[PDB]
């Protein structure tokens, strides 16, 4: 489909979010960061969002921390990577609450609050 031809991108969101421990370490999130800059951020962007639905809680909070991560950079605008993220943390933020809840929730404050 529209992402078939990101093939970089996926596998670095899969390397990202593969793990036991819920939290990047330092050296896993600027090695992210670092890649992100080579390829395609936003397609990077759109395949974290699709990790953010089916997957269990350990994916979920590995997949939003590379969304912190990657928003906390100049890599893209961070009105665009609000515009890209919204829904997907409106849902998660309207969840029971718990670990991906609270994490979505500051996440989108955070986004909402620089814009």
């Amino acid at each position: 489909m529209t992402l078939s031809d990101c093939q970089q991108e996926l596998s670095l969101v899969q390397t990202v979010t593969r793990g036991s421990r819920a939290f990047l370490s330092r050296e896993e999130a600027q090695h992210f960061v670092k890649e992100c800059g080579l390829l395609n951020c936003e397609a990077v962007l759109e395949l974290l969002i699709c990790h953010l639905g089916g997957t269990s809680e350990c994916v979920q909070m590995r997949a939003l921390g590379a969304v912190a991560s990657l928003g906390c950079t100049d890599l893209l605008p961070q009105e665009h990577i609000l515009l890209l993220t919204r829904p997907r943390l409106q849902e998660l933020s309207a969840g029971s609450p718990g670990p991906v809840t609270n994490k979505a929730t500051k996440i989108l404050r955070h986004f909402e609050a620089s814009c």
